[PDB]
DNA sequence: CTCTCGCGAGAG
DNA sequence: CTCTCGCGAGAG
């Protein structure tokens, strides 16, 4: 939320808009790897996921924190940052963000499916 | 691996 | 009953 949280990290979203920006952990070198190879909001979303949540946090959680498996909830502020970074770099819509959330939940489901094996 | 379907439980 | 939502899983 404030840059003092992560010093060597970067900003998710628009740096010059204090209301639509989140400070996160990934280093400026990884943040250029993402904005270079991820040329669609769908690929950027799931690359940001791998780089913002340790995979065994992915294998134990989902977005809302509900469900029959009783998974934990992924950080609502981190998920907000992904929402700003996709809006800022791609100008996604409310329906576009809904599809993205479905992809994120499906990615975390496969991480859960793996963990059992 | 991602994408996306459809099932079935619970909220409304 | 309709809708929302988590889910397993197959296909690409």
């Amino acid at each position: 939320n404030s840059e003092e949280d992560y010093p060597n990290g970067t900003w998710l979203g628009d740096e010059n808009n204090p209301e639509m920006r989140v400070r996160c952990a990934i280093i400026p070198s990884d943040m250029l790897h993402i904005s270079t190879n991820c040329r669609t909001a769908e690929k950027m979303a799931l690359t940001l996921l791998d780089y913002l949540f340790h995979r065994e946090v992915q294998a134990v959680s989902n977005l809302s924190g509900q469900g029959k498996h009783g998974k934990k909830q992924l950080d609502p502020l981190t998920i907000y940052g992904i929402r700003c970074h996709l809006f800022y770099k791609f100008g996604i819509t409310e329906s576009d963000w809904y599809r993205i959330k479905q992809s994120i939940d499906s990615k975390c489901r496969t991480a859960w499916r793996r963990k059992q094996r």
